């Protein structure tokens, strides 16, 4: 299914995933279209910052959702 | 020279460079530092959007400067 | 009552709806104020994607709440 | 424990709160660390409006969770 | 020529222009295109909002160029 | 000379100035009028990033100019 993912400042993308992925494959499939380390990404819905063990069935994330990432700028 | 580089969720870190290092070098500095592909980095500075290829004196960057560091998220 | 439409930019806007509006009211609403074709938008609250068909109501949204609007770059 | 407060251009900050804390109690640390007046200030979770007497709890907002702020302007 | 009008979604719309076309000729451009109307178009280049009576090759937009286009609805 | 200061709520700022002023006397009025202090303010014209000790008059700043002022919370 399709969700989309902001950034702090607006900007979108769409990314594919199932419900029973848990938070950590979301990043894993972040990382594969975008090239950014799933330990460098906080994931956001409705306000909740999302468990990497926990799936996006857990959190009731249906399709055409929005998330939010935000970056953790640790070290390279 | 010691600049500075901001981020939306606050974490600022200072930069030691040369008015004629590259924008490329700046972002490499800045993935050793807080983990985020040069690809993905966008730096802006007295309006203007900081492109590869051009040195930190073309945009007048002097000590003491700013760089606002935004994710990209490219593509769609 | 009041309600407020929030862009990708942050630009924020105030609308005048009821509770038993629907969704593809709130964006005819839209195209009346501001010119958007209903076609071409996608209304979000607490991450969910709306349903043209469903109300305010439906979703739980109340007076001063906050709903999200991104362009559909075409989208029919 | 740890809330983020986000702003309409993405600039986001941490403040430390208890679930106790009243709204106005949240505005007010607001106040205490950034100046901004507590009469100037909307807070939101999940598109809701929150209002001042109810206390986070009440809301069920949680450790690590992200508020939106946006300012009560009067404009002439 | 053309050049490369970019959106918040991550949609790149390709625009045949001359340097001679105004602003206003590129908005019009994107009404037909996306729906969007001028009022509610605003257009960056070089860190300037770009006025819709200058011309691409007055603000130096050559071949190639990037735009950054946003949704600005107006109003309270 | 009127100057017209812009948010992002729609609440426009209507300032009776000098080109003489500086940027952190401008700040001051729009403290007087809406309670933002001025370290949290920021100001865009023409792209820039309006620094406080400078003048109107060194941005070119005229008669009915339009600034855009955006809240900026300090510190993560």
């Amino acid at each position: 299914m399709q969700i989309f993912v902001k950034t702090l400042t607006g900007k979108t993308i769409t990314l594919e995933v199932e419900p029973s992925d848990t938070i950590e494959n979301v990043k894993a499939k972040i990382q594969d279209k975008e090239g950014i380390p799933p330990d460098q990404q906080r994931l956001i819905f409705a306000g909740k910052q999302l468990e990497d063990g926990r799936t996006l069935s857990d959190y009731n994330i249906q399709k055409e959702s929005t998330l939010h990432l935000v970056l953790r700028l640790r070290g390279g």
